[PDB]
């Protein structure tokens, strides 16, 4: 069987709900993945930050096996030894009274909305009929906006304190939920000064500052929390992805007692949320992150890589911009001139796989254990692949 | 550290969003779990059907380790060898064109709603922004009584309905079994009004009632199947939707986004979990031991003042109490004391769902525990 046998097999037995780059992987180790035909590629997506520690990290796999021999799941009908150990681990490590463990990052966001709204009722006296959470324009009037007839989410521009303050004036806002750097918007970094302002603004209007660190956290930008960079402490933290080194779906919300204690019991979530197996894996995944100093590696190698790449592409007709912080980087192209999807196929050909976002911005997010030498080899691949297209206009 | 230490620890570091029975488990094997103090209990919840195969089943753990050494996740940005093998396995096994893999059962339900609505437009050609879906008691949803063909047909008449989503036996409602005749009628009715018959088999499926699909009992083939829980033997969150091409192709690329859905690690675990289910003939075990256990239990409790009813099919059973007379929660604590753990539902119905590898002898020992527990509450009234 060949890569193609597999790709056809999937098309005929599975739903067509995804549109993958045509490579079929069978193995990962650290910063490399390997296809059906034993070709090797640099993984520059890291399963969207789930394998910050690197593919198939042995320590984590170990933790997983030690737990899975004892107990894999018992459900929230009862207690496990493992979950508490995790909860205590995470809380001490991030400096929050409590933590709530879950599976997917969506579960994290949903639960966060419930949380903010209820805190808004129980504490700030706002009616759930009328509670609003501010978010940002992941991209960029006539509308009932008053009392019970309200949007649920108010969108405002990212990196915009004036606009943010304008909405915070609404007494029915209970929360601003924001990413330390916008992933989906194409890796948009904020001005150093934004988050400091955000923290003040929220403090002042008595509104929960929630930071979505599902992509930006756990080493990706150089720190355990990207928000650590701007010296601000959010009221609520969302964690996920790299929280497990790709060995399990695990995500979390962190908050102090005054926020977390708004949550009433009996309200069902997922059966697998907070299971012993995940709890064990979680602690090891973060222990690996800290012991191997992967945060610092990222911090040290990141700014250079980005700067040097900015240099070597300064004279490209198709490149629009090169952005990043730590090892969370991207290249935005002028989709007027090039087809972003082809650039991704070209990369794949040149030995580095990644994916598009907007059909204009390409994600550059390798596992955090990458070496200076490896990054240099990749800069070569990147400069070369971009050359290919520049050489057609 | 003791059970209590462990519980207090959770209270102070984790959110209080659940309300567990006060037992702290450290280990599972098959039908038994063991607490901090090395006490042993019969697990009669099976993590709500996630461990049909039994706790910590070795074959599955093996499958898990073989895969985890090779690749755990790459995301849907790319392909893995393992996923396709899974997809092909499941499809052949259940008799549907395609399958869509996911993580949680909620993801399955959400995705099912999207699917039904979209089929309802790109096919039944329902007016945009108006596709209603019918569901059973317990904005574009219509509730109707369970086990009610007359009521069901009345709603099916709405030309804007695109789907009926229903459980082969109602779990949350307190283990409610339908009359043999209901589902056959359901299938006809849906066939006639041109409406997707979706079966939620997340709890009822994979051996729990004696068959791979509980609907197999009633000789009906649903347009869509939802699977989960036992789909992994409790080793990972894995769930699925099954459907043929005419329904499934409605879904187009790039509209969704859960990173872990369809990952290679889960894909591998899935195939083994079901292989275990079939090889160890756990469906049949459940089928054979089930009806007896339920009948015999009905007998031994016929004269109880606090028991209201004993229901079940296969090893999916329950006992409903008269919450006027007893506190269901205390009945659960008493069980725990007598060596069998389980949970309440409604504060009136108690779930009896052991792992499917339980033996006739074991069930008998449990019947004893159950009867003993019950008598304690009879006398004391």
């Amino acid at each position: 069987k060949s890569s193609q046998d597999y790709m056809n097999n999937e098309l005929t037995y599975g739903a067509h709900n995804y549109d993958p780059i045509p490579v079929v992987l069978k193995r990962g180790k650290g910063v490399f993945v390997y296809d059906i035909e034993d070709r090797r590629y640099y993984d520059f997506l890291s399963a969207y930050s789930s394998v910050n520690q690197g593919h198939c990290h042995p320590d984590i796999l170990n933790a997983m096996i030690n737990q899975a021999k004892k107990l894999t799941i018992c459900s929230r009908a009862f207690f496990s030894d493992s979950l508490g150990v995790c909860e205590r681990y995470l809380t001490n490590l991030f400096g929050y009274d409590k933590v709530l463990m879950m599976n997917t990052g969506a579960e994290a966001s949903e639960t966060a909305y419930k949380l903010c709204r209820k805190w808004g009722y129980e504490v700030k006296k706002i009616p759930e009929n009328s509670a609003k959470i501010i978010v940002c324009n992941n991209n960029f009037k006539c509308k009932n906006n008053f009392g019970p007839f309200v949007p649920n989410f108010l969108k405002v521009p990212y990196d915009d304190l004036e606009a943010l303050e304008k909405e915070l004036q609404d007494p029915n806002v209970c929360a601003f939920i924001v990413e330390p750097v916008q992933g989906e918007a194409g890796v948009i970094v904020p001005s150093d000064s934004y988050f400091p302002g955000v923290a003040s603004l929220c403090k002042k209007y008595n509104v929960l500052f929630v930071a979505d660190e599902v992509q930006t956290g756990l080493g990706r930008t150089g720190k355990l929390l990207c928000t650590h960079h701007y010296g601000v402490k959010p009221d609520v933290i969302l964690l996920g992805k790299a929280l497990s080194g790709g060995h399990y779906p695990i995500s979390a919300i962190l908050a102090n007692d005054d926020v977390m204690l708004v949550l009433k019991p009996g309200e069902h979530g997922s059966t697998y949320g907070g299971n012993p197996l995940a709890a064990a894996i979680c602690v090891e995944a973060l222990k690996v992150l800290i012991n191997e100093k992967l945060c610092e590696n990222a911090d040290k190698l990141g700014a250079p890589f980005l700067q040097n790449l900015k240099e070597q592409l300064k004279d490209s007709k198709v490149v629009r911009e090169v952005r990043g912080k730590g090892l969370l980087c991207a290249i935005e192209f002028k989709n007027d001139l090039v087809n972003v999807w082809d650039i991704c196929l070209k990369f794949k050909e040149n030995g580095l796989i990644t994916r598009s976002v907007h059909d204009k911005t390409v994600r550059l997010t390798p596992p955090l254990c990458i070496t200076k030498e490896q990054l240099d080899e990749c800069t070569e691949i990147i400069v070369k692949t971009v050359k290919f297209f520049d050489d057609n206009l």
